């Protein structure tokens, strides 16, 4: 009976990842049951020190992932245990982005201190460290609330006005080239730079979306950010 075999763990072995970074567990076969899913959560009972709670969910029939409900310890080595596979990981610096709606804002801390790049006359910008001008999305997409974790980081990626429903040869469709691109949802929601959007930054929320900041911001942001840690959108 190999229903729950465990083709392979994320974090890998000895891995570098932010600090809400999930475990995710791929299994050889799928599990085409959901009722047998709550057998396999225990077969794959996660075990870490320091000792974390989490919350499996299914990413597809293969796929579990165990999303911790609270940030791992930042620059250190989690350990952790698989139903018997055992394992390890470190974590980075804790790199977290807070997105305010109402506010406009990006707040970027890492390990609880607030910082942004060093500022090089005709733009919105604070006086507060780490605080960034942002566009969130507009009411007819807005950027939805909730707790994030970087999925991914890419560079000058191609997107389209597929990703929110619309043609891209339609009254309001787009094809944009984004220089830096922080994925936040399997849907398509990033934090990125959006040299087009500089007017609103800071001031209202046009994107259908997405999280937007200027090219310099989000350079800073991106380069400072990795793959697993939080990301907060907030009212
Ligand atoms: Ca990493």
């Amino acid at each position: 009976s190999y229903g729950f075999a465990v083709a392979s763990v994320l974090p890998t072995r000895g891995q570098v990842v932010g600090v809400a970074h999930p475990v995710v567990v791929t299994f050889s076969a799928p599990i085409t049951n959901p009722a047998n899913r709550h057998a396999a959560e225990r077969a794959v009972e996660v075990k870490s020190t320091p000792a974390m709670t989490g919350k499996f969910e299914w990413l597809d029939n293969d796929v579990v992932q165990w999303v911790p409900d609270r940030f791992w310890p930042a620059h250190s080595t989690v350990e952790l245990s698989v139903g018997s596979l055992s394992s390890d990981f470190k974590t980075g610096p804790a790199v977290v982005g807070v997105a305010s709606i109402s506010q406009h804002t990006f707040t970027v801390s890492i390990d609880g201190v607030e910082e942004g790049p060093p500022p090089p006359h005709h733009r919105v910008h604070f006086g507060e460290d780490g605080v960034m001008p942002a566009s969130m999305g507009r009411p007819e997409y807005p950027t939805p609330v909730g707790s994030y974790t970087v999925l991914s980081k890419e560079r000058s990626v191609i997107m389209d006005s597929s990703s929110v429903g619309i043609p891209v040869d339609d009254p309001d469709g787009y094809r944009l080239s984004v220089d830096y691109a922080v994925r936040i949802t399997s849907r398509g929601l990033y934090v990125h730079s959006a040299p087009w959007a500089l007017p609103a930054l800071g001031l209202e929320n046009v994107s259908h979306g997405c999280i937007s900041l200027s090219r310099e911001d989000a350079e800073w942001y991106y380069n400072a950010v990795d793959i697993g840690d939080p990301v907060i959108v907030q009212e």
